């Protein structure tokens, strides 16, 4: 037989990947190149998707502008995320050169009305005094990709009280479950591992087999053959009637992106 | 009850040579810089060139190789030709990217310049020049998918290549193989169906059921795995001692070089 795979879906799994070590930024420019989405979304949640993580704010406002009539729907703090966002992209933009710095201004005017307290507008308006946004304690890790995710998620908690997304397909079979990357790829060692104790002893260890794992180069260089498989099913029926793991992740950190550039253009 | 290290650092290295397999090169550069992750051995000279050549600091890397243009068994012109053609392109194409305030003309004129005495034929140098009077570098014939990103790697391991003889460095363990992710990812899926296989003939199977049975994106069952199958296989009395698969490869969206045409503009504001 012929087993078939296909790319979206490794690309899919190294998406959540992405997403479970919150490296948003790669997540995005891999959403960006290769179209492919790690999740499944109704037509106007998709929408509202590809519009917040695109940096179209005002397409944004108008899109959702038909939900801010309802009484309970609190459109100033939608509209206090949409505009802030915006404009802290937009001095993001001037940060990097007499036109930025107007559309700066021009959004932090807009966003004047829609601030929770008084403060936070004095801290949005310091922050046009400021030869850079990430000089602030509270934006010192404020980048535009995770910023738009953030906001995506927070938008679509908002408005998911009000237009339905639950009415689509089940996402399993166009999603990663969890940690799916990682887990095939334990189980695609442990698999090399077993070929490799099924070898050793038919040509003559315990906890050798289990330290002698190379993830990045897989010790003795082969390939992928139907071989383990098609061994247990030829072993006979009156071996299966007999009889965890500790996998100590090391984590990583990167110490501290022009986007909202190529959404103006 | 034994432990393994898994590091994430290698993992990523993995999906790293995935993303260059495919020429995926954006997101390949946009997950090096954010997770400080690079896949191969380099020496801190090559990673610092490596760098400037990725980030397209062209006058950097001319400044930076000049000690070597000295050796005999180092080539000054191709080096030069390479990269001042690389820093031409982008200048055309932060050109094609504008009012008149376009002083990015005179820019691309002056590397055009640069590069005169360096090219390999007059037809070339004449191909080069013929670029000048295109409204778009990648609208000509020999340029339909051209990207900065994928020029950018592509420079960098042909420098790489040429400077190998100097500055070098380990073994080659701090690199994954050709394609190692889809290769584990594809054990992984093999150990799921001897798994299931195991857990089927024990309790209530065919071999093409399992193959068919197979999921990427979800498990069999999300059936947590640890080293029962290895246990098994090693309790085992010492008298119990191909596959054609077909990838369906990816059709990425024409949204891509439209975007990355704006690199450029990028580096010349970094």
């Amino acid at each position: 037989e012929t087993v078939n795979v296909k790319e979206v879906e490794i690309i899919k799994l190294i998406l959540d990947f992405l997403n479970s070590k919150k490296l948003h930024i790669s997540m995005l420019a891999l959403e960006k190149e290769s179209g492919v989405i790690n999740g499944l979304f109704s037509d106007d949640m998709l929408f509202l998707r590809q519009l917040i993580l695109d940096g179209q704010w005002d397409e944004v406002l108008q899109f959702i502008q038909p939900l801010e009539c309802m009484e309970k729907f609190d459109k100033k703090r939608f509209r206090y995320i949409i505009l802030k966002q915006k404009f802290l992209e937009a001095l993001c933009v001037n940060n990097a050169m007499e036109f930025t710095m107007q559309e700066a201004v021009q959004c932090l005017h807009a966003l004047e009305e829609y601030c929770p307290s008084k403060d936070d507008y004095s801290k949005l308006c310091l922050l046009l005094t400021l030869p850079r946004l990430t000089n602030h304690a509270e934006f010192k890790d404020w980048n535009p990709s995770t910023a738009r995710v953030h906001c995506f998620e927070e938008v679509c908690v908002m408005v998911a009280e009000f237009i339905p997304a639950d009415r689509k397909l089940s996402e399993a079979g166009f999603k990663a479950s969890n940690n799916r990357l990682f887990q095939l790829v334990m189980k695609g060692l442990l698999y090399e591992c077993c070929v490799e104790f099924c070898q050793s002893k038919a040509t003559g260890t315990e906890s050798e087999v289990l330290l002698g794992i190379d993830l990045l180069c897989g010790n003795g260089c082969d390939d992928l053959d139907l071989s383990l498989l098609s061994w247990l099913q030829n072993l006979p029926s009156s071996v299966f009637s007999c009889a965890m793991l500790n996998i100590h992740v090391d984590k990583l950190l990167k110490p501290t992106l022009l986007t909202p550039l190529i959404s103006k253009l």
